[PDB]
């Protein structure tokens, strides 16, 4: 996250840290707990993961030198990529993961719900960006999970941001024209959580963009509210 601040214990409590153990353990990529075993992530961040016996997921997670060799996490039992999915920029980036056991909720690790059925016209004037990722393009993964408050940008001018690419409505955009806060390198598959009358919804999956907090320049997310067929189908 560029441009963002320090969050604290329980603030985020769907966000997830995917971690790959081989050939060195490290975080992947962010994810966001959506059921009791179900986690919603960015199917980008499996280039080069060989089948789900190297993945581990961390929940209840605020700096990631909490992480030791003694801290409890989830084994992967499945990936699901969407079935049209190639390249983050290219769309359908999306994947859940199938846990190996069920999240006992507390206040460290909890759910989000998906955009609701009729609300599809929602304005979400209330948006964060959080994950463990880049702060500037040649950066390291950080310890502290970071936020940062991001506006939506429509469809219509996020296309004329990116003219070199095919944005749809399966993508949602976010960013300031002048740039300085954004999601960056380690933070793909982790929430766009917006607050609308007191809930969070998960509105985005962070996904790509040119750059990191450049301006007019949004970030990119998979329009989660677009998928929700397809992850109620996977999760039922
Ligand atoms: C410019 C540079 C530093 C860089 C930037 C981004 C990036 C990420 C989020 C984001 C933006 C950019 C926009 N500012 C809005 O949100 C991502 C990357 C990643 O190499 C991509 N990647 C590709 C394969 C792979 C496998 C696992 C995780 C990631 C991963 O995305 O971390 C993988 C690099």
């Amino acid at each position: 996250i560029v441009g963002g601040t320090a969050s604290v214990r329980g603030e985020w409590p769907w966000q997830v840290t995917l971690h790959t153990t081989s050939p060195t353990q490290r975080h992947l990529c962010g994810g966001s707990i959506i059921g009791n075993q179900w986690i919603l992530t960015a199917a980008h961040c499996f280039y080069g993961v060989e089948s789900p016996k190297i993945l581990r997921v961390y929940s209840g997670i605020l700096n990631q030198s909490e992480i030791k060799e003694d801290t409890s996490f989830f084994g992967v039992q499945e990936i699901i990529i969407h079935d049209q999915y190639k390249m983050a920029e290219s769309g359908y980036d999306i994947a859940l993961l199938k846990l190996e056991t069920t999240v006992n909720y507390t206040d460290s690790q909890r759910p989000i719900s998906l955009p609701s059925k009729g609300d599809r016209n929602v304005i979400y004037t209330d948006c964060w960006v959080t994950g463990w990722g880049y702060r500037k393009l040649r950066d390291k993964i950080q310890n502290t999970l970071q936020k940062a408050k991001i506006p939506l940008v429509t469809n219509e001018e996020c296309q004329k941001r990116y003219r070199g690419h095919k944005i749809t409505h399966k993508m949602i955009c976010a960013g300031y024209r002048e740039g300085g806060k954004d999601a960056c390198k380690g933070d793909s598959g982790g929430p766009l959580s917006c607050k609308h009358n007191e809930v969070w919804h998960l509105v985005g999956i962070t996904s790509w963009g040119e750059g990191c907090a450049q301006r007019e320049r949004p970030g990119v997310y998979t329009n989660v509210v677009e998928y929700v067929d397809w992850i109620l189908e996977k999760t039922q």
